[PDB]
């Protein structure tokens, strides 16, 4: 499912220079889920994986 594959893909993400670090952690997270101060920045990670779930949210063949 969607939410499952999101889940894949924030489980293959988990497998100054910190705050580009997060953003980059967020990057690299919302990339692959495409392709299928510390605070501040996991704000923005955050805000970034908002965003990615309100997209994510937004047979035939087998049986022929």
């Amino acid at each position: 499912d969607v939410n499952t594959f999101l889940d894949v893909v924030l489980s293959r993400t988990q497998r100054s220079r910190i705050r580009g670090f997060y953003g980059r952690k967020v990057k690299f997270t919302q990339d692959t889920i495409t392709e299928k101060s510390l605070y501040r920045c996991k704000q923005l990670k955050r805000a970034a994986l908002g965003r990615m779930a309100t997209i994510i949210k937004r047979q035939h063949l087998s049986r022929l």
